[PDB]
């Protein structure tokens, strides 16, 4: 109801990481009740990007999560009025990103307005040397405190050579209106770049997500 088996996506991200400003625009489509979605992403400003694209992709909507009927679905309940989120991302090698997304809805399409800022990434390091391969597939924790939904997860970039590169994610969400809050619960997270052009100016990005206890 109002969330259809198919929901289009438009987004705009403005940002800076270690000072290089950039804009990225995206258009995709997904199946909210199956928890899957595909986005096509273009770097409109600041190409060629001088850092790992992988630090961005989790910022590119938990309405695309398969929720059992036994767990209230905060994100689908928030529509058509929407919700926002604020996220901190603290990497092990003392680099840090902060991201915001305001998610609205108009018809068959979700719209995101995303702000992404990162700083103090090591020069030799895996992000500004583009040595990340993919995120691992965590299952993170959702929980409520004092009326706000919180969601956070330890995860990690695989590196060229076999190593791993760790990041603590902490997100706080907000619906525009009051909705039923859930139990503490979980959310998987399979995120992979399916395709990209040479400098990740064009990227096809795909996610599968599902909740449980």
């Amino acid at each position: 109801s109002v969330i259809k088996p198919e929901m289009k996506i438009k987004l705009r991200m403005e940002g800076a990481v270690n000072g290089h400003k950039f804009v990225i625009e995206g258009e995709g489509i997904g199946k909210p009740y199956e928890g899957t979605q595909t986005l096509d992403l273009t770097v409109e400003e600041g190409a060629p990007l001088p850092f790992s694209y992988d630090i961005l992709t989790p910022a590119f909507n938990r309405a695309f999560t398969k929720y059992p009927e036994d767990i209230p679905d905060y994100f689908k309940q928030a529509f058509p009025e929407g919700y926002s989120w604020e996220r901190s991302m603290t990497y092990e090698d003392q680099g840090i990103c902060i991201a915001t997304s305001d998610i609205t809805m108009e018809g068959d399409c979700f719209f995101y307005e995303i702000r992404f800022d990162g700083t103090n990434f090591p020069p030799n390091g895996p992000v500004m040397q583009k040595k990340t391969l993919k995120w691992k597939s965590p299952t993170g924790k959702m929980y409520v405190e004092d009326g706000v939904l919180k969601g956070d997860v330890e995860m990690a970039l695989l590196l060229e050579g076999g190593g791993h590169y760790r990041c603590d994610f902490k997100t706080t969400y907000k619906a525009k209106k009051d909705v039923r809050l859930p139990d503490a619960h979980e959310v998987d997270h399979r995120i992979e770049i399916l395709s990209h052009d040479k400098d990740y100016n064009k990227v096809r990005l795909y996610e599968h997500a599902e909740a449980r206890y």
